[PDB]
C-alpha cells in the first residue's frame, strides 16, 4: 500500500533564500542503482529487531548524486528506494521498512513500533523489489552539505524471526541490495568548487605478538602480561617510538641491533695486566659514534647487570679472518668507577677472571639483571627518553616480553625482560609517519581465527599501551593475538576491565 | 568581475590587443554527435560563461626565458576547467569547442611579446622554433596588454565526436615567448611575469554518455626510507652490514628465508621476524639408538611455540636454509618469570651426509653435545658455522620437498643486488668472518608482507640515493618476484656505500635495460 | 531500468561518406537469435568478479 | 548495445574499438542444499539490430578464410 | 564584465512568517562604516594567494 504520508515540496521552498537552485541531469532522475549502502544479509543469526540497515536521506544515498555532491553545497528533493532480497523457498520471513522522521532521536524499538511509522512489509521470498518513497521532511528551507543535519531515515529491521527449513545449512544467508534514485523534486543548491578534499589514518601491521621481534633483547616475543606488581614507569631507552614515527632514546631501526654495540677495541695497561679492553664505541653501521642527543649508541643496553658479551672482528669483505673473544662488562653505575657509553667509551674484561681493531659485540648472557637503566654519562646528567606514563588511575601498561639467559655460576635460568611495543611496531611507526589527531588511540586484540575479542586497550600517542586492570597479580595473554585501531579517544577515555566469563543467568 | 586598472593605468600599456583574426574557419560543435551519440548531455548554464582559472592555470615570464620556451601547451578537453574536468569522471566523451583567455598586464617597464599557435591534431609532437609556430594560425601579444586575450579553441574533428581513451588527438594551444623578457627601470630581478590562463565552454560543447563516475586508481607501492646498514639481515641474524654484488657468486641462490614478493607473498621458510632467522625451537629427548646418550633429538615445533606440521615449505620458519656445521646454543623455553633455565651447546650438521639422518621437513633433527643437560622444550640460537656453504640443506631426506624456486631469471648482463652480514667461523685454532648475503633486509620483508600491495607490471625500477649529500648512487631493478638486479660488466665483487636509501621509479617491463653507469671511464674523444 | 544513456544515431552519419548505404531485412531487424557467442556458464567455480563473456558490437 | 562512435561508421575490422558489454558475476554464486558441485548455471546471450542498423558497401567478398598446423593426441 | 549572482531577496520573505518586521534608523541604513577587521596591508613580500581578509554577513 502507499506510505502514510503527503508529498514533500522540493526546490519551491529554497527559491528566495538559496543563491541558486541547481538541476539535475534527467537521466538520473529515474534510473535505479545500487546505492553505496547497497548491500546487508539477513542469516538465522539475526534476531527479530536486528537492524540490517540504516539509510539518512541525502545525495550520498546515489554514486551519481555523490559524485555532484563534490560540486555543490546544498541540496533538497526526495529520493526513491528500491530493495531485493534473494531468497528461497526455504526462508521464511518477513521484513519491515520503516521511514522515521528527522527529530525523533534514537531508540531502542520493539519490531511493535517500529509499525507505527509509515512502513512496508515483505516476504523475504518475493522476487519482485519493494519500493518506498524517501521524503524529505523539513524542518529548515533546505539543506547544506553536513552530516550532522538530521534528515529523514529508512531502517530496515527483521521483523520475524528468519527460519530455514529443509536439510538446513547454517551458510545461507539471504542477499539484500539496495538501489535509489532522485524524485524530480531533487535540486542541488550553490556551486562551489569543492572538488576533492580527503584525510588519513594510523593502522597497525597485524601480526601476532609471538611472530615478533622483541625491542630490548634481541630474541623472539614469548609473552603478552600485564603486572601491576612491577615498576609501573620504566625508563626504557630501547623499543621507544611515538606513534607519528618520533623515535625516542638509542631506540635501533634493527632488532638486529638491540642490546649490541660495535667499537674499535684496544688493551691499555692502567693496572697494566692486560685483561680489559677498552672498547672506543662506534654505530653499528660502522659509523662514527659522537656523544649527541640520546644515551649511547643506537641499541646500546639500557638496563644493568652484568652482561656476557661476544666481541668478533667486524665483516667488511669475503675472506675478513676473524678472532672471538667472550668478555664480562657491567653496566650498572658502580663505583669509583669507570664506564660512559654516553661519551662513547666502556670496558668490558675478558672473563679470564685476542680481538681489537674494529668489532661487534652481542649479548650471551645476564648476571644480576636489574631493569633499571645503566650509568650512561659517569654522574653527570644524560639525554634520556622520559619515563614511560602518565597511566589514568587503575590502568596499567601491557607488556611484550622474552627471556634473557641468566647465568649462575651452577644454574642458567630463563629471566624476563620487558618492552613497550615489539619491533615490528617500533619500525612500522618510524617508517609511517603518521598524522596524529587526538591523545591516544583505542585498540582491541582479538583473535581473527576465532573471532573473539581479548580486550581493548589505549595507544597512547607517545608509544605506549595501557589495560584497566584492578588484579594485583600478573595477568597473562593469549600471543596470538592480532591488533586493530579504534579511535582517538581522549587521553580520560575509561578502557573496559573484565568479567568472569561465566555467562549463564538464570529467570530465577 | 574583471577591473583591468585602465582607469589609473596611465596609458602606459595598450588596453586591448590589435591582432589579426585568426587564419582559420570556424568549427562546429554538438550538432554533430546528436545523430549518434547515445546521449547529448547539456551542462549547467552557469559553467557556461564563467571564465573560471584553468587547472593548468599560471606560467611566468623571466628575463631568464629565452624565445622558443613553451610557457603552456593546452590540448583541447574538459580537463583545461576545473568544473568540467569534475564532470568528465562522470561522462564517456564529449565535442565542442573551448574559449580561452591568457591573462598579462606586465609594468609599464617590461617589455615583450608572446606568441599562441593553434597545432591540428595529427601534427603529432615537434619542437617547434619561434619562426614555426608563425606558420600555424597564430596570435601575438604583448605583455603589458591589460585586457586577457582570448582565443576561440576549436574542436577540429575527423570523426563525429570524442571518446575518453588515448586514441584520441585533439587540437593544441601551445603559448611561446616569442621576444625576451626584460624590465626596464630600477630592474627588480626578482620581476618576473605572472600569467593566468581562464577558460570556459562554448555553448557548443557537450558531454556524451553517463557513465559510472570514478575508475581513476592508482596503487603505487614504496619502500620505506630505511638505509642497509641500520637493517636486520633475513638470512643471520646480525645487522646488515655490506651492500654488494659479485659476478663469480651463484648466480641463482636457492635461499629458503628473507623471500618474499613485491605483492607480499611470504615464501619459503620466510618469518615474520628477524629474531626467528636461522633459529629453531624444539622438545629435546636423548634417545639411545647407539646408547651413549651424547646425541639430542628435537621434535621441532614452530618458534611461536606452535605444533610443526610438515606443510608447503622445507620446514619450520626460519630454520637455517644453509649448510655446513651449526653450532647452537639451546635454552630452556621462557614461558614466564621464574621458570628454572638449563642452556647446552651443541654441533648440528645441516647438509646431506650420509646414510645419515635429519629431516627438518618431517620435523626432527639431532644435533650433538659438543662432547666430541636440557629436554622438554627448548629454544635454539646460531653460534657460529663451520665449513659453511651456501647451498641448501637435505630437509627431507633424499625425497622431494617444498622449496622457494630458485632466485631469477636475470637479463643478460643483470646481477643480484646483496644484502650482506658476518657469521663467526671457527676453528679450530681461529675465529673469523664469514660473509652470507640476503635479497632484501628483513625490514624490507616485514613491509611487503605487511602492505599486500597490487603489482601492475614485472617490476620496478628504484634509485639509491645519498638524501644527504643528494647523491644518486645507481639505479636498479626490484623484480616482482622480490630480489634486486643491478647491470655491470665487472667480474670483480662491486660494494656500495650503505647509506644508501631507496626509491621507486616505475613499473618497467621486464625487459626494461638499466643504466651500468660504472664503467666511470667515458675513455674516448672527440671534441 | 533504463540505461544511463542517450540514442546513438544511426545511418544518418555516414550518408555523405560511405559509397552506399544498405539496409538490412526488417525480419531479422526483432527477430531474437543466438549469438554465435551465445553461452556461458556460472559455477561455484566461478569468484565474484570473473568475466562470463566479453561481447564487442 | 549503442553504438558509440568516434568516427562515421566502421569497416569490417575486429581491429576497431567498439562498444562492449562485459558480463561479470556480482556475487559469489551459492549453491544450497545437497551441493552437486556438478551444477552449473546455463547462461545464453541472444541479440537482433535496432532499426537504425545498416549495412554499407557491396562487396563481393563472399568467402576468405585460412588454415594452421596442428599436432596428434598421442603421449610420448 | 559583471558578478555571477543572481540578486537575493530581503525581507519579503520574512513578512509573511516572523511575528514582526522591524525597521532601522534610517541614518544607519546607508552610512558605511569600517568593519572590525577592517584594516589591511599589501606589502611586496606577500604572494599571489595570500589572505588579506575574511568576512561572515
Amino acid at each position: 500500500d502507499p506510505l502514510a504520508m503527503d508529498p514533500v515540496a522540493g526546490s519551491s521552498t529554497a527559491v528566495a533564500t538559496a543563491g541558486q537552485v541547481n538541476p539535475i541531469d534527467p537521466w538520473i532522475i529515474n534510473n535505479f542503482v545500487q546505492a553505496p549502502q547497497g548491500e546487508f544479509t539477513i542469516s538465522p543469526n539475526n534476531t527479530p529487531g536486528d537492524v540490517l540497515f540504516d539509510l539518512s536521506l541525502g545525495p550520498h544515498l546515489n554514486p551519481f548524486l555523490l559524485h555532484l555532491s563534490q560540486m555543490y553545497n546544498g541540496w533538497v528533493g526526495n529520493m526513491r528506494v528500491r530493495i531485493m532480497l534473494a531468497g528461497n523457498a526455504f526462508t521464511a520471513g518477513k521484513i519491515i521498512v520503516s521511514c522515521i522522521p528527522p527529530g525523533f532521536g534514537s531508540h531502542n524499538l520493539t519490531i511493535a513500533q517500529a509499525t507505527l511509522f509509515p512502513h512496508v512489509i515483505a516476504d523475504v521470498r518475493t522476487l519482485d523489489p519493494i519500493e518506498v518513497p524517501l521524503e524529505d521532511v523539513r524542518n529548515v528551507l533546505f539543506h547544506n552539505n553536513d552530516r550532522n543535519q538530521q534528515t529523514m531515515r529508512l531502517v530496515c529491521m527483521l521483523y520475524t524471526p528468519l527460519r530455514t527449513g529443509g536439510g538446513t545449512g547454517d551458510s545461507f544467508v539471504v542477499a539484500g541490495r539496495v538501489m535509489t534514485c532522485p524524485s524530480p523534486d531533487f535540486n542541488f543548491l550553490f556551486l562551489v568548487p569543492a572538488a576533492a578534499a580527503a584525510a588519513r589514518m594510523v593502522d597497525l601491521p597485524v601480526i601476532q605478538p609471538r611472530l615478533c621481534t622483541h625491542a630490548r633483547w634481541p630474541a623472539p616475543v614469548y609473552g603478552l602480561l600485564v603486572d601491576p606488581s612491577l615498576p609501573s614507569n620504566p625508563q626504557w631507552q630501547n623499543g621507544r617510538v611515538h606513534v607519528d614515527g618520533t623515535l625516542l632514546g638509542t631506540t635501533p631501526i634493527s632488532g638486529s641491533w638491540v642490546s649490541c654495540f660495535a667499537a674499535e677495541a684496544a688493551y691499555e695497561f692502567q693496572s697494566g695486566t692486560g685483561e680489559v679492553a677498552t672498547f672506543t664505541l662506534i654505530e653499528q653501521d660502522g659509523s662514527a659514534y659522537v656523544p649527541g642527543d640520546r644515551a649511547a649508541p643506537l641499541g646500546y643496553p639500557d638496563f644493568s647487570g652484568q652482561l656476557e658479551i661476544e666481541v668478533q672482528t667486524e665483516t667488511t669483505k669475503t675472506g675478513d679472518k676473524l678472532k672471538v673473544t667472550t668478555f664480562e662488562m657491567i653496566l650498572g653505575p658502580t663505583t669509583n668507577a669507570d664506564q660512559a657509553p654516553y661519551q662513547g667509551r666502556v670496558f668490558a674484561s675478558v672473563t679470564a677472571a685476542l680481538v681489537d681493531g674494529r668489532v661487534r659485540a652481542v649479548p650471551r648472557s645476564i648476571y644480576g639483571f636489574q631493569d633499571t637503566i645503566p650509568e650512561y654519562n659517569d654522574g653527570l646528567l644524560v639525554p634520556l627518553a622520559p619515563p614511560i606514563g602518565p597511566f589514568l588511575p587503575g590502568e596499567v601498561l601491557l607488556r611484550f616480553r622474552t627471556y634473557m639467559r641468566q647465568i649462575d655460576t651452577a644454574d642458567a635460568a630463563a629471566e624476563a625482560i620487558d618492552c613497550a611495543l615489539p619491533q615490528e611496531f617500533v619500525s612500522w611507526f618510524a617508517s609511517n609517519a603518521f598524522t596524529v589527531q587526538s591523545e591516544a588511540l583505542l585498540l582491541r586484540y582479538r583473535n581473527t581465527l576465532t573471532g573473539q575479542l581479548l580486550f581493548e586497550c589505549k595507544l597512547y600517542n607517545e608509544g605506549y599501551i595501557a589495560l584497566s586492570y584492578s588484579g594485583s597479580g600478573p595477568l597473562t595473554f593469549p600471543t596470538d593475538g592480532i591488533f586493530e585501531v579504534v579511535s582517538w579517544v581522549p587521553r580520560l577515555y575509561q578502557l573496559a576491565s573484565v568479567g568472569s566469563l561465566a555467562t549463564g543467568r538464570m529467570l530465577k
